[PDB]
């Protein structure tokens, strides 16, 4: 009793596109079971048309992994010529208890680093400032440094919002409904690696491991170009 999101067609390109990860890194569908109607309690289209990931548990993830036509897997330099595009509209509804924060667009190595995460935060201290309830930009330092550059993005809304990242010659950038809220980002720490986008939720550091992150997209896409 789950309509997939394959039965829109604005999804086809990316379902095309990508492989589906619940609840952990194994892959539940590929491209072509995406296609062919998947749909499950983490991963379905809403009665409005939204493709909606849900999941619970600390580290867990309901989450689209770009992939190539071919089947390849999207491996591209992460800081080369070619740039590399995600769109999203993205709403975000208020979190159940004990969600504190969700991530919901990646940029990750093709090892175990994340380039940038974009989450949802209940809240964040950053420089001696706090923010309550706020979209987050977070970038590695590096492979072998734990640590990350955080950048608040937008007051969270539960408005449809338009996410755009575009990474290009070693640098990132990203714009909320058009406007530029990080600005030609380094991403130099990356040379060397290859990269792929990540869509969807993955729910960090939970305090109730059994409430349910949720996470709801209009539109998604993902292109390279020269
Ligand atoms: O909480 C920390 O100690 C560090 O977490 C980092 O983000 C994590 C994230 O919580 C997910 O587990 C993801 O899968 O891996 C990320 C990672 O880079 O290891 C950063 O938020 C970092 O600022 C924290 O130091």
């Amino acid at each position: 009793f789950y309509t997939a999101p394959s039965t829109e067609s604005k999804f086809t390109e990316v379902l095309s596109k990508a492989k589906l990860q619940y609840p952990t890194s194994t892959t539940v569908a590929f491209a072509d079971d995406l296609l062919d109607g998947y749909a499950a309690s983490y991963f379905y289209l809403t009665s409005d048309l939204y493709m909606q990931f849900q999941v619970a548990g600390s580290s867990q993830r309901s989450e689209l992994r770009e992939m190539e036509t071919s089947g390849d897997e999207a491996a591209w330099d992460c800081t080369g010529s070619t740039a590399h595009v995600a769109s999203a509209q993205i709403a975000i509804p208020v979190q159940e208890d004990g969600i504190e924060e969700v991530t919901i667009l990646q940029v990750h190595d093709s090892d175990v680093t994340p380039v940038l995460r974009i989450s949802w935060v209940s809240s964040i201290t950053i420089d001696g400032v706090t923010s309550e309830d706020v979209v987050l930009a977070t970038i590695r330092n590096g492979i072998d440094d734990s640590t990350a550059t955080k950048t608040v993005l937008q007051a969270h809304t539960t408005s449809r919002t338009e996410f755009n990242i575009n990474v290009q010659n070693s640098k990132l950038s990203i714009t909320v409904d058009g406007t530029t809220e990080l600005d030609e980002a380094d991403i130099s720490q990356f040379d060397g690696s290859t990269c792929y986008f990540k869509a969807g939720a993955f729910n960090n550091n939970p305090t109730d491991t059994s409430a349910n992150a949720r996470i709801k997209m209009y539109e998604l896409e993902w292109v390279d170009h020269h």
